[PDB]
């Protein structure tokens, strides 16, 4: 008898997903459920997990291997057998995997900071520019940033994102790849002709991404010139296991994946933090009070962002309340028995809804909706599998270190640099493109008047 | 019988200007009735004046003053009785020009200096940005420098012109403003209803100018803050004549004037400047040796821009072919003859095609089309009135030592920096907005990677 939300006649649940937000719908729906239920759709079922109690044996890799959720076969695509949509047991996805595993650790992103800083002193710039009625708009600026500084670190190809408001041609097709990938899921009947001109048009952007791409590969090819970046990284790399290297349509496949997952993920992060700042003065007041005693030179030091520690907990505080990829999808890998209460069986499919996990009151206490970066003082001190923001075992976020490297980089740039105001006394309106972002979050930013 | 190009019936001369290239159409009038010829209108008559010769007697300001041409006349709209729209026997003329002289000395630029600097600067990090693959779009970044840096030097304002594609609010109906201006001049019978449309645009782009404006004026003076710019001298400064200073309406119109000047004559000079250096690759060896030379420090001096002789002569030759305010008009004082053969009456108008004069055969030589910069290796061997981009006596651009600083510094950081390259052979297509620049210049420039 497993809870289960209201359903439609012959369309079971799925009619539920039918609203411009999905996410925050599932998780009304968990609170008044609570830690499990079923959800149904014509053909399909999943069940909704939001307890650590019961994600804690979701995320026993013995148990449970990542499925790719209908949102993930979509963008599958596009982004083809890249490490975020492939399934484990896909040779390519191994491969990837132990070939930029190394490329993506703490200590790489030491070879990444000086390009960081670069589109981080652009920013600021921009700020420092702005005239005394001007304001900012938040997404919209963390985007160009987060897009940019993948751009330059993974692949050394500048967007040049600060010096426009029409963003490439590239993003457009892929945010309208994205676009039409998140429609898909509330669509009766794929093939009908009512949805040709969707197809067209999907079929289009496809086109540019890949021809973008496979074009800066080449020219990286045939130039032969070394950066440290990730495309590099990428062409020279060979896994340890099978001695091979990526193929060229793999590589083209990890560039667009890292393009997409997560400037999108780590945009939004930084617009929910800087959100929180703004609406807890004494954390913005905490917060900046260290970027002011750590940041003592005009360019940051890899070794001075590491020292940002109350930053830190600012952006894991976020995470936490607003986690920007907020759900990711399981399947059974052999029969077997959920909390002492479920059956499933091999090949059932689980959804972790990571919001909610992030609100278990028997972990985190009554408090939950507060943001309090002091819940991270000690982040040692959280049971296993309590906080999942970047995901779960050999399938977590490979970006996880750059995205909080970056963060907490340009977040303390930004406290350095200005004091802000919520001079329209913002109210939270979060949109959901799969990812979470803060719409219409604008600031005013004042300067310090501390020169670069 | 002086000569007189060809008729439409009642309308005479008229339809002759029914063109969007009307000044280079003049040109080839002028290449075949000689020095000068009579252009009528209905209620309209003015002789248009080719020769050095008789430009000289039209410069003597004892017998002719400057006249406001029917462009001027629509300009001044909105820039009202600014300096450049205002007649000479205007008590605000002379005030302002007083006032306004001392701000643009040769040793006023010591001051904007460092603000032009500024701008040069963002202009060349856009250029180091680009990607391999990339280009130049010449005419629109000249224009957003010159925009940005009388903006920023002037009135202590950021139009964040590199932060754009779709340029300010402001820019977009001051063009708007201007092209309305020139549109005017053409079309018969302008009080027909169909224009109802323009009209009402041409307000309310009068009103954003206004408003902007009014509100940049009133916050300083809120304010009272003390900048290095043309506005703080503008609110303290008094005329040693009248002992009067300019009033908030007055300064509105020298703001929107000196606004209008950047943005287009100075822009139109930098992008002729380099289409001649890319199409006269020798003139452009030697242009870039002396930038090499001379800006030896990474952020260049006063001094140092003082001392580019030769790209000081590559300006004035880019002025001599392609003077991008082509023309301007006078009014005889009293009845008198010019050079012997052309009795004038008071009142009568003479337009000075100075793209014409700087042509003239007989003191140029005959080889006139060509670019050699050499021609101004000494400003002493050029006779009187043969050489006028900037106008005339009392009436001449109050604005040439700002112009010529502002392109001298940038064009020369422009060669410190870069290798151009004419990757389309552009073929020389001259758009007409009431100044001259060459539509869809284009180039790519190749880093010569100093650092800044
Ligand atoms: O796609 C699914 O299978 C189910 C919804 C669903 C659609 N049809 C169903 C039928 C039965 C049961 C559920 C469904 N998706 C969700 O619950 C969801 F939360 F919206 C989601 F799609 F998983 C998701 F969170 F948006 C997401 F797609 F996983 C995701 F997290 F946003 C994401 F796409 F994976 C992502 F990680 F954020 C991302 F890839 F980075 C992206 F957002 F795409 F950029
Ligand atoms: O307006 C006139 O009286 C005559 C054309 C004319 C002659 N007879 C006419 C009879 C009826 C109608 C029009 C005419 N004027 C011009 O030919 C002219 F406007 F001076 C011009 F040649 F087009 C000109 F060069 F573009 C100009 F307008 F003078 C000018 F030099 F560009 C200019 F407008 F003054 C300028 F300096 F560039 C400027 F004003 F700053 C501007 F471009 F507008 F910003
Ligand atoms: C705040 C920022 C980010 C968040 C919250 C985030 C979150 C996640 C999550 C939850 C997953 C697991 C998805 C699943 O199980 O279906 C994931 C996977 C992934 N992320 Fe991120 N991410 C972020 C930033 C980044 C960045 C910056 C990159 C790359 C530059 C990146 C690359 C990836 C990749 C490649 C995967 C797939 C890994 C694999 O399965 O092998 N992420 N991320
Ligand atoms: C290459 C750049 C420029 C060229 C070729 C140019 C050309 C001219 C010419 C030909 C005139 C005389 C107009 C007439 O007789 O009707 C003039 C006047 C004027 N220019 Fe410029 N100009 C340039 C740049 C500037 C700049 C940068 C400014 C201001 C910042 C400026 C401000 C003015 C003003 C105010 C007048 C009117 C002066 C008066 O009558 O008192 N100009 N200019």
């Amino acid at each position: 008898e497993m809870p289960q939300p209201k359903t439609f006649g012959e369309l079971k649940n799925l009619p539920l997903l039918n609203t411009d937000k999905p996410v925050q719908a599932l998780m009304k729906i968990a609170d008044e459920l609570g830690e499990i239920f079923k959800f149904e759709a014509p053909g399909r079922v999943t069940r909704y997990l939001s307890s650590q109690r019961l994600i804690k044996e979701a995320c026993d890799e013995s148990r449970f291997d990542k499925n790719l959720s209908q949102a993930l076969k979509f963008v599958r695509d596009f982004a083809g057998d890249g490490l975020f949509t492939s399934w484990t047991h896909e040779k390519n996805w191994k491969k990837a995997h132990n070939i930029l595993l190394p490329s993506f650790s703490q200590q790489a992103m030491k070879g990444y900071h000086a390009m960081m800083v670069d589109i981080a002193v652009q920013l600021v710039q921009k700020w420092e520019r702005l005239n005394a009625d001007e304001h900012i708009e938040v997404p919209e600026d963390m985007t160009r940033l987060t897009l940019d500084t993948i751009g330059l670190c993974g692949f050394n190809y500048r967007f040049n994102s600060f010096y426009r408001d029409q963003p490439h041609p590239f993003i457009t097709s892929m945010v309208r790849a994205l676009d039409e990938a998140m429609n898909k899921l509330q669509r009766a009947n794929p093939d009908d002709p009512a949805y040709d001109e969707n197809k067209r048009q999907f079929q289009e952007d496809i086109k540019v991404m890949n021809d973008l791409v496979d074009k800066i590969i080449a020219d990286r090819k045939a130039s032969g010139e070394q950066s440290d970046d990730l495309l590099t990284h990428m062409l020279n790399g060979k896994d340890p296991e099978t001695g091979e290297p990526l193929d060229d349509e793999n590589i083209r496949y990890q560039i667009i994946t890292f393009l997409i997952a997560g400037h999108e993920t780590t945009s939004g992060l930084l617009s929910f933090a800087l959100y929180f700042l703004v609406k807890n003065p004494h954390v913005l007041q905490k917060a900046a009070e260290e970027a002011a005693r750590v940041l003592v030179d005009p360019v940051p030091s890899y070794k001075q962002v590491k020292q940002l520690k109350y930053v830190g907990m600012v952006l894991n505080e976020a995470l936490r309340l607003w986690p920007t990829a907020p759900a990711f999808s399981l399947y059974a890998k052999e029969d077997t028995v959920l909390g002492g209460e479920y059956p499933l069986e091999k090949g059932d499919e689980l959804m972790v809804l990571i919001p909610q996990l992030h609100r278990d009151k028997t972990i985190w206490g009554d408090d939950v909706e507060e943001f309090r970066p002091e819940r991270f003082e000690n982040p040692s001190a959280i049971p296993q599998h309590a906080f999942k923001p970047f995901g779960n075992g050999q399938r977590a976020c490979i970006g996880q270190q750059f995205a909080l490297h970056e963060a907490t980089l340009v977040l303390g740039m930004m406290l350095k640099h200005f004091d802000f105001e919520d001079h329209t006394n913002y109210e939270l309106d979060i949109k959901e493109t799969l990812t979470l972002k803060p719409e219409g979050f604008v600031v005013k930013a004042k300067s310090k008047k501390i020169p670069l």
